[PDB]
């Protein structure tokens, strides 16, 4: 089990950490949402799908910077919502497969009432999601964790 990037960089079998910039809405007003969706940037793949089947949680989300400060969101995992930042440990995806397939995760931010002004700076962290990664066959327990980072300023209208 390995993840990359799209574009990109890679964290190898047994888990490590990789940076992620990601493109975000320039504008965003109180009631509208920031969606960052790294379903299209991480990708992740079984290596023996034949003898083992993998396991795939999202461990934790942290917000940080402008988000942590200026927005408050939910994070979507595999089809089902929760809290921005996480308050637990999501249930499981499986990777049987050796075909790239996304790691489904997107961010739905939108900005408290005290946003105003540049709520997010260019190259800032932004937030921290870990993949936790299991299987049906070892002990292996491996953590992988991604740096997203804000690719350009996001302002909040006042
Ligand atoms: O993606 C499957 C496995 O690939 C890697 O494992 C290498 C192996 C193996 C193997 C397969 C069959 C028989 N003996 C060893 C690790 O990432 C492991 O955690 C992971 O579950
Ligand atoms: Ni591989």
């Amino acid at each position: 089990f390995a993840c990359k990037t799209a574009n990109g960089t890679a964290i190898p079998i047994g888990g490590g950490s990789a940076n992620v910039y990601v493109n975000l809405a320039p504008v965003v007003n109180v009631g509208q949402n920031l969606v960052v969706d790294l379903s299209t940037q991480i990708f992740c793949h079984n290596d023996y799908p034949e003898t083992i089947t993998d396991y795939v949680t999202l461990q934790r989300g942290s917000a940080y910077g402008g988000v942590l400060s200026n927005f408050s969101g939910t994070v979507k995992y595999s089809g089902s919502s929760y809290p921005f930042p996480t308050t637990s440990e999501t249930p499981r995806v499986v990777y049987n497969s050796r075909t790239d397939k996304p790691w489904p995760v997107a961010l739905y931010l939108t900005p408290v009432s005290s946003a105003g002004g540049v709520a997010i700076k260019a190259g800032s962290l932004i937030a921290v999601l870990i993949l936790r990664q299991t299987n049906n066959y070892n002990s292996d327990d491996f953590q992988f964790v991604w740096n997203i980072y804000a690719n350009n300023d996001v302002v909040v209208p006042t």
